[PDB]
């Protein structure tokens, strides 16, 4: 693989993301340093109102772009969703919409938290000299003292670390399917399923760091977007930057590159239909970094791992091909429970459009599955 901008050991994950921004920008950090306290205390709005229009010529590389980017991604959550009590403000102040605005188009990124944000770039070691597991791991920035940001985030960081253990053998599968290495590419389809079927053992902490009560009703506002959202009907405006408001979709793994590309390495067309299950996942491809939308598509124009498995006779490959497929439905089974537990119960002391979105697309999973009938 190229510079798709692809870690060996992180994956589509940034290695070893920036924690500090130049001097120039103290103001920027100060707000998403404090975020809890600024909020929680009233004075978050005002301090983003106050800020002076700060350039960003002084943000020279891609790491300290993303660092950015999360700093103005996180305050402007907080400056439009407030204490996440329903007041929101409908307009991002032109101080800060500008920034944004203008470092969003240079990474060719919307201007709101993204998963890439989020996730691919607010974390860090606590030792530089142990492994990437959970206890030596923190974020950068959270929303509010007890909204489990630290969970959330970096169990997620986790699932797609253990995944990108295969995105690296991907190039074995396509060399091998024209070398007519069958061996190879049996090894190989192996390998991936393997890595899938960890990653799904990495999952199951969620329950450990992310507590039901504090996911559903405070962090999961801060990461609402406003698109097609009630309370932000017609989206909102980035003040001296564009003429009416814009609507964008808040954070969502469906951001993420890792899942999307196994079921377009696998064959499992998500994106395929007018349906809106393929609507949103194909939409979701425009939040990702272009390196890595790059790489997306660059899979979709190999040939299919799973015409090859089929024109064979090979139980073996087959057989292969169908842990692979089955690793996804297992992990997309065990998040269905997830939402279950921390999106269905808790609502419950309309969302059902929510449930049917993750079975369609486990279902689409399901059916690619060769050797079932
Ligand atoms: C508190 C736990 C979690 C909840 C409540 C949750 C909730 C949701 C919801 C509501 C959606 C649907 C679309 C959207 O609104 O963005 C979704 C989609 C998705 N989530 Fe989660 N999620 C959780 C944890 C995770 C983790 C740890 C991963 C792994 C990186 C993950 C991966 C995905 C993926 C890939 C999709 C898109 C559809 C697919 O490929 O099946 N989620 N999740
Ligand atoms: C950050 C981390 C994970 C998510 C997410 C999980 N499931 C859907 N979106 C959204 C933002």
């Amino acid at each position: 693989s190229k510079e798709y901008h692809i870690d060996e050991e992180v994956g589509f994950a940034l290695p070893n993301p920036q924690e500090n921004l130049p001097d120039f920008y103290n103001d920027w950090m100060f707000i998403a340093k404090h975020l809890p306290d600024l909020i929680e205390s009233g004075q978050l709005r005002e301090r983003v109102e106050k800020l002076n229009m700060l350039s960003i010529d002084h943000l020279t590389d891609h790491k300290s772009q993303r660092l950015a980017r999360l700093v103005l991604g996180c305050i402007t959550m907080a400056y439009v969703w407030g204490k996440g009590h329903g007041d929101v403000r409908k307009v991002l102040p032109r101080n800060i919409a500008v920034p944004y605005c203008q470092l969003s188009k240079k990474l060719e990124l919307p201007p709101i938290l993204v998963y890439a944000d989020c996730v691919l770039a607010n974390w860090k070691k606590k030792d530089p000299n142990k492994p990437l597991t959970y206890e030596n791991m923190d974020v950068l920035f959270s929303f509010r003292d007890g909204d489990c940001s630290k969970g959330f985030f970096l169990v997620s960081l986790l699932v797609e670390i253990a995944a990108a253990s295969a995105i690296k053998v991907i190039p074995t599968v396509f060399k091998a399917m024209q070398m007519q290495e069958r061996d190879t590419l049996l090894k190989a389809l192996l390998e991936i399923a393997s890595c899938l079927e960890k990653a799904l053992q990495v999952f199951h902490q969620i329950h450990d760091h992310v507590n039901p009560k504090a996911f559903f009703s405070v962090l999961r506002i801060y990461l609402s977007g406003w698109k097609g959202n009630p309370q932000l009907s017609d989206g909102l405006v980035y003040e001296g930057f564009w003429e009416d408001p814009k609507e964008f979709a808040g954070g969502s793994a469906g951001q993420s590159s890792v899942f999307q590309c196994f079921d377009v390495l696998l064959g499992i067309q998500q994106t395929a239909g007018g349906g809106h299950a393929a609507q949103f996942l194909q939409d979701m491809r425009r939040y990702m970094p272009p390196a890595h939308r790059n790489f997306l598509c660059s899979l979709e124009s190999n040939p299919s791992v799973r015409e090859f498995v089929l024109s064979k006779g090979d139980a073996g490959l087959r057989e292969a091909y169908d842990a692979c497929v089955k690793a996804l439905v297992s992990l997309r089974s065990y998040h269905l429970q997830i939402v279950t537990k921390y999106i269905l119960i808790p609502a419950s002391q309309g969302g059902t459009d929510l449930m049917n979105f993750l079975k369609t697309v486990r279902s689409t999973t399901e059916k690619s599955l060769l050797k079932e009938g």
